[PDB]
């Protein structure tokens, strides 16, 4: 595919919560740009390429125990970027917490994924 | 204030929706840096200074209904950045309709927003 519409972002996105939900690292790094850069929270240092990015994801989703799900609909321009709010599930202390994201991305020319970054901090961790 | 913490940013992008939903745009203005850059929609030109900010909300607010309210919680950076996902009711020419948007903004030191980018766009809207 080309640069995604608008329609083709909200699918994207929403596919990509999807692959985070079930934990699939290597479908999520196969959505990711090649070179793509990633923030994640937003103000920290980035990361780049799909090698950082397939360790971090490994890292995070690896034992499969995450949940994520969708808690708006994706909102996307006409110039192949989205932003999506979601709440991810977790173990933190042994007791279940819930965490409140939003995604910002953009897409290339080919469909995958250039730039994320993720909006979230320790005010956003409910339990 | 200075550099607003994330516990501030959240209390600032609320506020910022609440200024918009009744309809102020003096206050949102204020709201605003001097040489504050606005993209609404993300992927269209952006505008910069108060003057043009102020004249975009007039034709934005100054006229019909709006009304705007948070769909969810703000999510705050600790750079002074922040996210929020929102929804504005209009009436478009009869029809009564909804937006559902997500702003970003990045606040300066001195707690007014330097930058803001408003994702959606014609799928986002619908007929209430
Ligand atoms: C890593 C993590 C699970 C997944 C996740 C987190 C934060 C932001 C995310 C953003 C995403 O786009 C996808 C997944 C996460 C959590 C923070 C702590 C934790 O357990
Ligand atoms: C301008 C507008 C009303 C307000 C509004 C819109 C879109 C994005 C916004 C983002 C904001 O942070 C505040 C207000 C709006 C609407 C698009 C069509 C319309 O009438």
């Amino acid at each position: 595919m080309n640069l995604p519409t608008a329609q083709e972002v909200q699918g994207l996105m929403a596919r990509y919560i999807e692959l985070v939900d079930v934990g699939d690292i290597e479908a999520i790094v196969q959505m990711y740009a090649d070179d793509a850069t990633v923030e994640n929270p937003f103000g920290q240092p980035p990361i780049h390429g799909r090698e950082q990015i397939a360790a971090f994801y490994r890292q995070g989703l690896g034992g499969g125990k995450v949940r994520a799900c969708l808690t708006g609909p994706v909102r996307a321009s006409h110039n192949g970027c989205g932003a999506m709010p979601f709440r991810v599930e977790m173990v933190w202390n042994g007791q279940p917490c819930a965490l409140d994201v939003i995604d910002v991305m953009r897409f290339d020319e080919h469909g995958r994924i250039q730039t994320m970054q993720a909006y979230w901090s320790e005010v956003n961790l409910s339990v």
